[PDB]
DNA sequence: AGGCTTTGTTCTCCTG
DNA sequence: AGGAGAACAAAGCCTG
């Protein structure tokens, strides 16, 4: 078994942005639609970003929680 | 199976 | 010393 890491604020955030830009624009792929989301992130401010922050914070704290003696080991 | 693309977090290396 | 560099989370498509 090999856990994988807690979603950041940009990818919490992205779940349903990309969802909804999907929709907009099907003829993307996810490359480009991943350009166009950093643009669309970095368009927001501070109390724009909050929730996302907040929800990356306690996905992070939930995800010591559950495992308490991970350890980040990228590969080479 | 792994690249393409993004941000943010966390890792692993270390020269003068 | 601390920072450059890269992995890896999400998505779904798509060759040989």
């Amino acid at each position: 078994p090999h856990v994988k890491r807690p979603m950041n604020a940009f990818m919490v955030w992205a779940q349903a942005a990309r969802r909804k830009l999907a929709d907009q624009y099907p003829h993307l792929h996810n490359a480009e639609l991943s350009k166009t989301l950093g643009k669309l992130w970095r368009l927001l401010n501070e109390s724009e970003k909050r929730p996302f922050v907040e929800e990356a914070e306690r996905l992070r704290v939930q995800h010591k929680k559950d495992h308490p003696d991970y350890k980040y080991q990228p590969r080479r």
